[PDB]
C-alpha cells in the first residue's frame, strides 16, 4: 500500500492520527519553500562545504575526503564505487547551512528537547542504498533533491525482517529488500509493507522503531531530524 500524502495537517491531527499510533504519513506543504529547495545545487554545496572533510561509505568501508572530492569522485566523473555522505551532522559542522533548513513545527509534539534533535545529511548519486533498519527516535525525512525509493515495515513485523544477532547490527535485516532469499528468509515474502517515491519538497514521517529501506533513484540530497 502507499503512504499517505497530507497538505499541513494540523499539529492535533499529525499526533493522534500518525504519531500517537505510530503510522507513516507524507507531509506537503510544509518544507516546500524551505530555502534548500532552490538554492542547494552542486555548485552551492560546493561553494558553501567544498574544503571540509566528510565521511563517506564506500561500497563496505568508511573514509574522510573533501566535500569537492566527493563530488569529482562518486557524483560528476562516470563513478568507479558507490559513496555515499550519509548520517553526518553536516549541519553542526557547517552553520552557515542551518539558515536554509528549520525544525518542523511538529517536532514540538514530541517529549524531548530542541537542542537534542539530531540532524543528519544524507547526499549521494543515483542508487545508494540503506538496508532495511530502524532507529531509535521518531524521524522526519526531508527530500531536497532528486528522488527516493522508500519501503517501511511495522515494528510488529520484526519476526519477518531477520534482524542480525550481532549487537552492532541488531537493528538491521538480514534481507536484502528488493532481491530476497526466500529460501532463506521465507516469512520476508508475505510481510506487508508501505512504499513510496519521495520526491523534493516532501517529508516522510518515519514513527520510532518503523524499519526503512531506502533507495536514491537520481542524485539525491535528503535532510533527516531524529527527534523523541
Ligand atoms: O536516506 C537514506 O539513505 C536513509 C535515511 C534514514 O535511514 C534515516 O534515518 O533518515
Ligand atoms: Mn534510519
Amino acid at each position: 500500500s502507499t503512504v499517505p500524502r497530507l497538505h499541513r495537517p494540523s499539529l492535533q491531527h499529525f499526533r493522534e492520527q500518525f504519531l500517537v499510533p505510530g503510522r507513516p504519513v507524507i507531509l506537503k506543504g510544509v518544507a516546500d519553500h524551505w530555502p534548500c529547495m532552490q538554492k542547494w545545487s552542486l555548485e552551492y554545496i560546493q561553494e558553501i562545504a567544498g574544503c571540509r572533510t566528510v565521511p563517506v561509505e564506500v561500497g563496505w568501508s568508511q573514509t574522510l575526503m573533501t566535500v569537492n572530492e566527493f563530488i569529482s569522485k562518486y557524483i560528476v566523473n562516470e563513478p568507479r564505487d558507490v559513496g555515499y555522505l550519509a548520517q553526518h551532522q553536516l549541519f553542526d559542522q557547517i552553520p552557515e547551512l542551518k539558515q536554509d533548513i528549520s525544525i518542523p513545527d511538529y517536532c514540538s509534539l514530541g517529549d524531548g528537547e530542541e537542542e537534542e534533535i539530531t540532524i543528519n545529511a544524507w547526499f549521494g548519486p543515483q542508487g545508494t542504498i540503506s538496508p532495511l533498519h530502524q532507529d531509535p527516535q521518531q524521524n522526519f525525512l526531508v527530500q531536497v533533491m532528486g528522488r527516493k525509493y522508500i519501503r517501511l515495515y511495522s515494528p510488529q513485523e520484526s519476526g519477518a525482517l531477520y534482524p542480525h544477532d550481532t549487537h552492532l547490527l541488531h537493528n538491521t535485516s538480514q534481507v536484502d529488500v528488493e532481491n530476497p532469499d526466500l529460501e532463506k528468509f521465507p516469512k520476508f515474502a508475505k510481510a506487508p509493507f508501505l512504499s513510496c517515491i519521495l520526491s523534493p519538497g516532501e517529508i516522510l514521517f518515519i514513527p520510532v522503531k518503523y524499519w526503512h529501506y531506502v533507495r536514491a533513484l537520481d542524485l539525491s540530497f535528503s535532510v533527516s531530524f531524529w527527534w523523541s
